[PDB]
């Protein structure tokens, strides 16, 4: 008897982290010089991630993957002819997908500023973080809404790429507004999730700005 032998590409497999439980993950494939019928299996502490169809070598996902928790792992794979069992290690490489949104770190979202604060001043700073890799983890910030809404007020504040909010026009307690509420959003630059290009956005956050009158 000649022992069966896994094909060369059985050393590793790449799988997306969003693969649903129940889906085909990959095929275990081996060859046997005697042309024996071959049966397939998987074992070890990480084998529970999969379910092998022993007759065919089809591998189905049996427990959810997550790049954020276990980005690679090893399993023992097995092929058996009628006479001998042959076992090797396979590396499972999990691919990141865009399954997290930016999350704002800040506890507090209020400040008070003097009405004569010069244009260009930094007024507040926010930070949002996204766990994903690459563009799926790059955060962009936006001012979604300003209250009161004018004409003036839409151009009054600007948020920069590092999360600093700047004063972009002049204030007046008496003649424009004693306050502003800024609705902010953070979004990633997108990536694949559930088989489609996906952009994730935070929950909205609200910054309360009190304007102090100065005579
Ligand atoms: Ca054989
Ligand atoms: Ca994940
Ligand atoms: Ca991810
Ligand atoms: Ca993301």
């Amino acid at each position: 008897n000649v022992a069966p032998k896994f094909l060369a590409n059985m050393t590793s497999v790449i799988l997306p982290e969003d693969l649903p439980v129940g889906a085909q993950a990959f095929w275990l494939v081996a060859e046997d010089q005697d042309n024996d019928p071959l049966t397939y299996g998987m074992s070890g502490p990480n084998a529970y991630f999969f379910a092998v169809t022993p007759k065919t070598g089809e591998v189905k996902l049996a427990s959810a993957l997550d790049y954020e928790t276990l980005y690679t792992f090893k399993v023992t794979i097995s092929v058996s002819d009628p006479y001998i069992q042959v076992q090797r290690e396979m590396l499972v490489i999990v691919e990141d997908r865009n399954d997290n949104a930016p999350v704002f770190q800040n506890t507090a979202f209020s400040t008070s500023i003097n009405e004569t604060l010069p244009v260009g001043s930094v007024v507040f700073s926010v930070l949002a973080v996204d766990k994903d890799m690459g563009s799926a983890g790059m955060v962009v910030y936006s001012i979604e809404k300003v209250i009161p809404s004018t004409g003036d007020s839409e151009h009054l504040f600007r948020i920069l790429a590092n999360g600093s909010i700047v004063l972009n026009g002049s204030l007046s307690y008496n003649n424009k507004s004693a306050f502003y509420q800024l609705e902010l959003k953070a979004c990633d630059l997108g990536g694949m999730y559930h088989n489609t290009f996906t952009i994730q956005c935070s929950l909205p956050v609200f910054l309360s700005i009190s304007v102090v009158d100065q005579p």
